[PDB]
């Protein structure tokens, strides 16, 4: 009653891999980008939310939240400078695949290579 899961969209299908990320904060409403598993909500993956920084601003780092499925807690940790996250686009990735585990003390930073790396967020 106080809280409820978000509904699933019928315009999305299950992802091939369960380690894909889904959902994003756009209007404050929970958007659905891909169904996880047989059709699980991305709301329950709130506890597995990750921080992705697509770009920096004058005010500071822009942290964008993304929800991931598969619970990559048992996944290996990536190095600070190495392939860690593969996304379709750096601006609005509707497809994000978890390749490795990133700690909550690190963010995904887009680099000139064209992919995101797992690194501790520096204070500008």
């Amino acid at each position: 009653k106080s809280h409820t899961t978000c509904p699933t969209s019928t315009e999305i299908d299950s992802c091939s891999n369960d380690n894909n990320a889904c959902g994003k904060d756009v209007s404050g409403s929970c958007s659905s980008l891909c169904n996880c598993g047989n059709g699980q909500t991305c709301f329950t993956d709130s506890n597995h939310t990750i921080t992705l920084v697509p770009y920096y601003t004058e005010d500071g780092p822009f942290e964008k939240k993304y929800y991931t499925c598969g619970d990559p807690s048992e996944l290996d940790e990536c190095y600070d400078i190495d392939k860690a996250l593969e996304v379709n686009e750096s601006d609005d990735p509707n497809s994000v695949e978890v390749l490795c585990h990133c700690p909550s003390d690190k963010i995904y930073l887009w680099i000139h290579r064209g992919y995101y790396i797992c690194i501790t967020p520096p204070q500008p």
